[PDB]
């Protein structure tokens, strides 16, 4: 038996994550909405599969990280699989044109958050089998890509990330942890199923650290 | 053919050679800042032989202090041929599970969010420039793409994460025939902070091409 962590649940990818998880047997789901109560489609996906466990979380919020561990410790022992999905991507387009607000936003909630989250899980990771670790990213946060766009807050935000992320895979390697990295595709888009289904399929199947991903398994350049 | 300089953070370290090395040369204004100039002696006895360099306050982590820069800096000159982010923080090395929230933070307001808002205050000053060019100090630690085999924690994140806005700049401010880089100004190889100020004086100078990450000696690193 397994437990995954999947932040922001609720609705998008998450969602679609947390729904094909239920569907595998003998896996346990940690998910999390900001508002669990709200939380509608999750909480209708945990009373027909109640090995999903519907948990509150808004990333952007010290004090609700704080509370994270005893949250998961309610229903799990261990992580095998953590995955840092609850994201925000609410600022483009030029520096001079973004403002102090979108630049801070984007790093508490984008950077700090997950490192937070993270932090705050590693003891109930290091007991699991798996030692899995995924951080949602976006190809936008790359340092050596170009996609004719500016992706501002958004863009810094992963590429602030994918920095941290690269060191945690180093730093955890002795640990036996699998630290990756991973664009879950433009969700040509891609529906937040397909995203899912070659997310859950990565997931499972990820065997190397320090990896930076595309959905479709094929690497990107940091 | 006069030129105006601006350097964040000149009291001491890279900025204050950097100064002290624009003091030397004819026509070159020098905007230099401190957080406190009232006890940046170095730089005051500098500015009292040379009035060429005007010393003026700044912290890059205030915005109420940002908020002034621009209506401050321009009771000493109408425009800024080169700009220079060089005042930042090094203070979170080593592994992320050790590096407590407020280290995070304080090198994103210090390192990403003040060079990005000083740039902000001060683009219509460099705008009215002829050089227009944009220096922001970086760290080889800042790249995605380098192995030193140590952790750079939040110091290299704040780094890699204004690298990543440079290159945006630089592509965003090339219609306006801009030059913009992120510069590494050596490990202060060992060289003197003397040295690194000759080196980059040199290559401020020199560089005619915009979206380069570069170190002191002119030479290219990988984003
Ligand atoms: N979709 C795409 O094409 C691309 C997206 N990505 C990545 O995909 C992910 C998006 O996943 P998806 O669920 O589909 O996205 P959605 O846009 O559908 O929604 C974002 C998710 O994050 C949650 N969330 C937002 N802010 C917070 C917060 N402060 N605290 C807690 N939860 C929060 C939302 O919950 P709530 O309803 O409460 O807001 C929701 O679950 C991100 O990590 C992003 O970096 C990367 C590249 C492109
Ligand atoms: N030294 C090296 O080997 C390397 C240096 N660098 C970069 O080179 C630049 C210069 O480094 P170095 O001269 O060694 O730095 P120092 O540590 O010697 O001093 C940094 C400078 O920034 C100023 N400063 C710090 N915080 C603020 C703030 N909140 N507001 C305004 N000014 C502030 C300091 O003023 P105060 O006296 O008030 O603190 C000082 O003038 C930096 O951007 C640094 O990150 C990068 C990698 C290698």
């Amino acid at each position: 038996e397994q437990t995954y962590f999947i932040s922001g649940a609720n609705r998008g990818i998450g969602f679609s994550v947390v729904q094909r998880l239920a569907a595998k047997s003998g896996v346990k789901v940690i998910a999390t909405a900001r508002d669990p109560a709200s939380a509608t489609a999750l909480n209708e996906l945990a009373k027909e599969n109640p090995q999903v466990k519907v948990v509150q979380l808004d990333i952007s919020d010290e004090e609700s990280i704080k509370k994270i561990a005893k949250n998961v410790s309610q229903y799990t022992d261990s992580i095998d699989v953590f995955v840092s999905n609850a994201a925000i991507a609410k600022s483009f387009g030029p520096l001079l044109n973004t403002p102090r607000e979108q630049w801070i936003e984007h790093f508490f909630t984008n950077v700090l958050g997950p490192i937070r989250l993270f932090q705050e899980l590693y003891p109930l990771i290091k007991k699991g089998t798996q030692k899995k670790v995924f951080f949602i990213s976006s190809n936008a946060g790359s340092l050596n890509l170009d996609f004719g766009l500016d992706f501002s807050a958004f863009g810094q935000s992963k590429a602030a990330l994918n920095y941290s992320t690269k060191e945690l895979a180093r730093q955890l390697k002795p640990e036996n942890f699998i630290v990756a990295a991973v664009h879950p595709g433009f969700v040509t888009k891609i529906t937040p199923e397909e995203s899912a289904a070659a997310l859950c399929k990565l997931f499972e199947s990820l065997n190397t650290t320090g990896k930076y991903l595309s959905y479709d398994g094929t690497e990107l350049p940091w």
